[PDB]
């Protein structure tokens, strides 16, 4: 399959990237170096992951080594919830740029629609436990994102974990200057996201699927939770194709015209996950995988469920 998808800013985005949430800081430099050496050209990052400096060491070394050129890389990061303030967006972006050793990002996302009170804590809480919101809305934050394009800090802007009425709000913004290029959302066979994906694709927004393997390293994993990688129905499709279950789980979103960002810090798996360009799932395979939907989320931002902009009370 073609390796890149055209975005609505005119740039091409690699359809397979390396995820970095939970990648330990003492392992992620090597993970990203290995990834670039074996062909990855897209790294998904975020300030909240607390490892952008170490990701940046890898990127910089591979640029210095002339393994790749900067124009060939597609580096994504995200604006954390405590920086939804007109006066904080540029500095948040610049801190990410400084940590990643870059002078621009290919794509910068609003990480969640919910703004939180600024300060040192990523999840500022009241004495009773609930997230303390910001009064800044998704439209003013969007305007601040647009300024980053106009200042040359980022080539594209987008959103993450926006439901379709939140995407619609962005699209309907008075005076909208740049449409979102991407909506990055959780997507896998147990949370297949057909409604949100069709909405976004109909609007020309590219969808990136996160947690495509079901995030087995998520910190809140419970033994009785479903497991994609161990689902024997998925294993059977993999066996039929002489591929791993992970490889099927990665190819699946690719054939839905999605970008996909599996995370690994294991060198052998980083390579395995890239070897997804030499087989095709049939339409029957695709529909069968879609049939496994159970509306199951890895990421439900459960502390934030009263925030007025919490995304997952809406059907989609
Ligand atoms: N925008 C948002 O709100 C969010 C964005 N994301 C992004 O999406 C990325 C991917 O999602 P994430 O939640 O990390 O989880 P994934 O679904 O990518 O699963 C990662 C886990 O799968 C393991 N794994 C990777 N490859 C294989 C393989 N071939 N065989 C077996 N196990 C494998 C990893 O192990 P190991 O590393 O030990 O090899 C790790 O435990 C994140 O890292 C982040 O970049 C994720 C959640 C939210
Ligand atoms: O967010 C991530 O990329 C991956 O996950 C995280 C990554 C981090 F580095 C820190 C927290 C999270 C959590 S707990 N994320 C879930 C989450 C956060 C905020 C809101 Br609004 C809802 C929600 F569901
Ligand atoms: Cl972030």
């Amino acid at each position: 399959m073609a390796s890149r998808i055209l975005l609505n800013n005119g740039a091409k985005m690699p359809i397979l990237g390396l995820g970095t949430w939970k990648s330990p800081p003492g392992q992620v430099t090597e993970a990203v170096k290995v990834a670039i050496d074996v062909g990855y050209r897209h790294i998904d990052c975020a300030h909240v992951y607390q490892n952008e400096n170490e990701v940046g060491v890898a990127i910089q070394e591979k640029l210095r080594e002339q393994v790749v050129k900067r124009e060939e890389l597609f580096i994504v990061s995200k604006l954390w919830c405590t920086y939804h303030e007109k006066g904080l967006v540029k500095g948040a972006c610049q801190k990410t740029l400084s940590d990643l050793k870059l002078d621009y990002l290919d794509l910068y996302l609003i990480h969640w629609p919910t703004g939180f009170k600024p300060g040192k804590e990523f999840f500022p809480l009241d004495e009773s436990g609930n997230v303390v919101p910001s009064d800044t809305n998704i439209l003013d934050t969007w305007a601040a994102m647009e300024e980053l394009v106009d200042e040359g800090l980022v080539k594209a802007i987008g959103i993450s974990n926006f439901n379709h009425l939140q995407v619609e709000m962005i699209l309907n913004k008075p005076g909208l200057k740049y449409k979102p290029a991407v909506n990055q959302i959780e997507c896998h066979p147990y949370l297949t996201q057909e409604k949100l994906i069709q909405y976004c694709q109909s609007k020309g927004i590219v969808v990136t699927a996160y947690s495509p393997l079901g995030s087995p390293d998520r910190p809140w994993a419970k033994p009785e939770d479903p497991s994609l990688l161990e689902d024997p129905r998925i294993k059977a499709i993999a066996a039929k194709h002489n591929k791993t279950t992970a490889q099927v789980l990665i190819r699946f979103p690719m054939q839905r015209n999605l970008v996909v960002i599996p995370k690994s810090v294991t060198p052998e798996r980083i390579a395995e996950n890239f070897k997804v360009f030499d087989f095709e799932l049939s339409s029957q395979d695709m529909t069968t995988l879609l049939s496994y939907n159970r509306n199951w989320r890895v990421c439900a931002l459960l502390s934030c469920t009263s925030h007025k902009d919490y995304p997952f009370h809406e059907e989609f």
